[PDB]
C-alpha cells in the first residue's frame, strides 16, 4: 500500500542509470559500432524514457489509492507513453533477430538508423489510437477515477496486432538462426575432414593422377568454405599436371599453414556469433517471461469481464506491471555479466573516465 512505492524508486534508478551507461557505451565505445548495439542503444532509449515519464507517474498513483492525481488529459497521454515504449521494446527485439538472421544469409549507421526509424514509426502508429480516442472520450482511460486503458476492443487487438505478429515472427527467427549457425559449423567441419582426408592423399602418393584427383577434390570443397587459399591449390595443381609430383607434395604442406589459418578464423567466428545469440535470446526469453503475468493476466481481465472478481484482477494487474517495469532494469545487467565490452565501458564510466 502506502510503503509499497519505495521498492519501485529503486526500479526507477536502476533503469534510468543502466540504460545511460548502454546509450554512453554504444556512443563512445569503437568495439560497439555495429547495427545489433545500434538497435540495444535505441531500446535503452525506449527503457530509459519509460524510466522517466511513464514509471514515476505509475509510482505516483500508487501514492493515490490509485485514483488519478494529474489533470483529466493527462491520462490517456501516460497510457500513450506506457504502451508506445513497451510496443518499441518488442519490435526493437524482433528487428534484431530478424536482422541477424537476415545478416546470416548475407554476404552502414545509415542502414540501422533507418530501420530504428521504422521501428519506431510503426510503434507510434500502432499506439496512436490511445490518445485519439481516448483524449475524446475518458470511458477509454478511465475506470472509476482510475487511469487505465479501460476500453478493450483496444487490449485485445493491440495485445495480437502489437505483441503476437513481432514475437512469433522473434521466436521463429531465432530459432532459424540457431539452424543456420548449427548447419555453418556442420559445413565447415566436413569441410576440415574432406582437406585433412586429401592432405594425407598427397604425401602418401607415388605419382600425379593421386595428387591431381585429390587437390581437385581440395579445389572443390575451397569453393563451398569462402579466395586466397583456392589459387595457392591452381598453384599446385598446375605442378601435378607436368608431373612436378614431390614438387606439388611440398607445396600441399605449404596449403596446410593456409588451412588452418581460414578454419580458426571462420571457426571463431561462428563460436563468437553463437555466443551472440546466446546473450540476445536471454533478452529475448526475460522480456516476454517478465511481462507474461501481466500479459495473460489483462487478456482474462476482458474474457472473464462479470465471471471473476475485477478488484483481484486489478490488484494482480497493478503488481504485474512492475515485473514488466523491471524488464527496463535488467537489459544493462545482461550486458556486464556476458560481453566485456559493455562491461569494461561501464566500469570506466562509474570511474568518470570516457577516452576509449
Ligand atoms: O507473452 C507475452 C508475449 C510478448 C509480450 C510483449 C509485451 C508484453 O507486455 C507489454 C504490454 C504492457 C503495455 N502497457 C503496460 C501498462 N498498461 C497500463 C496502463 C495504465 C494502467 C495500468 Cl495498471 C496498466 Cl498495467 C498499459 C499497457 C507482454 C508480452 N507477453
Ligand atoms: C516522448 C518524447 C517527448 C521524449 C523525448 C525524447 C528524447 C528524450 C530522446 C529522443 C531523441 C533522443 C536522442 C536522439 C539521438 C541521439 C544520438 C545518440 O548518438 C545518443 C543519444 C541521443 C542524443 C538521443 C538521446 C535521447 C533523446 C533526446
Ligand atoms: C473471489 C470470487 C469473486 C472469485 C474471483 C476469481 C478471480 C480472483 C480469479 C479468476 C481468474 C483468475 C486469474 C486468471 C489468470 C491469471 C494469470 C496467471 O498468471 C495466474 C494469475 C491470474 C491473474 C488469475 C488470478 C485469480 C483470478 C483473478
Ligand atoms: C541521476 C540518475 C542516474 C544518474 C547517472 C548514472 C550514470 C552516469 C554515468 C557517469 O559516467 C556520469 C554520471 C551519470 C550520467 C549519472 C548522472 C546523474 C543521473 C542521471
Ligand atoms: C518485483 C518488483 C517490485 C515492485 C513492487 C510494487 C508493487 C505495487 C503494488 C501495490 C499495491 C497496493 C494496493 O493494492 O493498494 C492498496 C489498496 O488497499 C487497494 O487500492
Ligand atoms: C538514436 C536512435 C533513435 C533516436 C530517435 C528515437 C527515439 C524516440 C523517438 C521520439 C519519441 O519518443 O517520439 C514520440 C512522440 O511522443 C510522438 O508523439
Ligand atoms: C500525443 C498527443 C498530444 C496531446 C496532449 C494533451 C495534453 C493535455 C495536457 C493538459 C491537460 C489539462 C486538463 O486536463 O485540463
Ligand atoms: C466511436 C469510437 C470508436 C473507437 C473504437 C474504434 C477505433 C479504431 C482504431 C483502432 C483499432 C484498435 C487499436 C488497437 C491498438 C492500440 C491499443 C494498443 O496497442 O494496446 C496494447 C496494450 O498494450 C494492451 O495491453
Ligand atoms: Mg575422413
Amino acid at each position: 500500500k502506502n510503503w509499497s512505492a519505495l521498492l519501485t524508486a529503486v526500479v526507477i534508478i536502476l533503469t534510468i542509470a543502466g540504460n545511460i551507461l548502454v546509450i554512453m557505451a554504444v556512443s563512445l565505445e569503437k568495439k560497439l559500432q555495429n547495427a545489433t548495439n545500434y538497435f540495444l542503444m535505441s531500446l535503452a532509449i525506449a527503457d530509459m524514457l519509460l524510466g522517466f515519464l511513464v514509471m514515476p507517474v505509475s509510482m505516483l498513483t500508487i501514492l493515490y489509492g490509485y485514483r488519478w492525481p494529474l489533470p483529466s488529459k493527462l491520462c490517456a497521454v501516460w497510457i500513450y507513453l506506457d504502451v508506445l515504449f513497451s510496443t518499441a521494446k518488442i519490435w526493437h527485439l524482433c528487428a534484431i533477430s530478424l536482422d541477424r538472421y537476415v545478416a546470416i544469409q548475407n554476404p552502414s549507421r545509415t542502414k540501422a538508423f533507418l530501420k530504428i526509424i521504422a521501428v519506431w514509426t510503426i510503434s507510434v502508429g500502432i499506439s496512436m489510437p490511445i490518445p485519439v480516442f481516448g483524449l475524446q472520450d475518458d470511458s477509454k482511460v478511465f475506470k472509476e477515477g482510475s487511469c487505465l486503458l479501460a476500453d478493450d476492443n483496444f487490449v485485445l487487438i493491440g495485445s495480437f496486432v502489437s505483441f503476437f505478429i513481432p514475437l512469433t515472427i522473434m521466436v521463429i527467427t531465432y530459432f532459424l538462426t540457431i539452424k543456420s549457425l548449427q548447419k555453418e559449423a556442420a559445413d565447415l567441419e566436413d569441410n576440415w575432414e574432406t582437406l585433412n582426408d586429401n592432405l594425407k592423399v598427397i604425401e602418401k602418393a607415388d605419382n600425379a593422377a593421386q595428387v591431381k584427383d585429390a587437390l581437385t577434390k581440395m579445389r572443390a570443397a575451397a569453393l563451398d568454405a569462402g579466395d586466397i587459399l583456392v589459387g595457392q591449390i591452381d598453384d599446385a595443381l598446375k605442378l601435378a599436371n607436368e608431373g612436378k609430383v614431390k614438387e606439388a607434395q611440398a607445396a600441399a604442406e605449404q596449403l596446410k599453414t593456409t588451412i588452418n589459418a581460414y578454419i580458426q578464423k571462420y571457426g571463431q567466428s561462428i563460436s563468437n556469433e553463437q555466443k551472440a545469440c546466446k546473450v540476445l535470446g536471454i533478452v529475448f526469453f526475460l522480456f516476454v517471461v517478465m511481462w507474461c503475468p501481466f500479459f495473460i493476466t489483462n487478456i482474462m481481465a476482458v474474457i472473464c469481464k462479470e465471471s471473476c472478481n475485477e478488484d483481484v484482477i486489478g490488484a494482480l494487474l497493478n503488481v504485474f506491471v512492475w515485473i514488466g517495469y523491471l524488464n527496463s532494469a535488467v537489459n544493462p545487467l545482461v550486458y556486464t555479466l556476458f560481453n566485456k565490452t559493455y562491461r569494461s565501458a561501464f566500469s570506466r564510466y562509474i570511474q568518470c573516465q570516457y577516452k576509449e
